[PDB]
């Protein structure tokens, strides 16, 4: 599914992730749009071999299972398909377990270099919250 952007707004909300770890909605928000386009069937393959899954754009290097990232870790617990689904739990679930290990949301290249340091409050603008 391609998420609304106040409709994404309004579930990641429901899930905890506003001002999870310090960081407001609109980062979250921000994130998703220039990582998947706020799509949730989004992959993309690597140069080490990782992919990256989802509306958060997970990697298998460290967070899901592919079955086809060798010698990599599961930190998540998931099969990285489980990323990929309408429902964000999953993601957002394991979203939680990345930025708190220890970067902060550095660890989404495309928020470091397109939402951090922005105002990221206009991404949740006329959304009834
Ligand atoms: C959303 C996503 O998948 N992002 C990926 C990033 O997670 C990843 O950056 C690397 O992440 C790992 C895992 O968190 C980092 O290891 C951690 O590093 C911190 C210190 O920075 C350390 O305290 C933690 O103990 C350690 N984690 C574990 C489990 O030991 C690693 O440092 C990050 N490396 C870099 C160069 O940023 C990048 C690169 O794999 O990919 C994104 O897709």
């Amino acid at each position: 599914k391609v998420f609304g952007r106040c409709e994404l707004a309004a579930a990641m909300k429901r899930h905890g992730l506003d001002n999870y770890r310090g960081y407001s909605l609109g980062n979250w928000v921000c994130a998703a749009k220039f990582e998947s386009n706020f799509n949730t069937q989004a992959t993309n393959r690597n140069t080490d071999g990782s992919t990256d899954y989802g509306i958060l754009q997970i990697d298998s290097r460290w967070w899901c299972n592919d079955g086809r990232t060798p010698g990599s870790r599961n930190l998540c617990n998931i099969p990285c398909s489980a990323l990929l689904s309408s429902d964000i739990t999953a993601s957002v679930n394991c979203a939680k377990k990345i930025v708190s290990d220890g970067n902060g949301m550095n660890a989404w290249v495309a928020w470091r270099n397109r939402c951090k340091g922005t105002d990221v409050q206009a991404w949740i603008r006329g959304c009834r919250l």
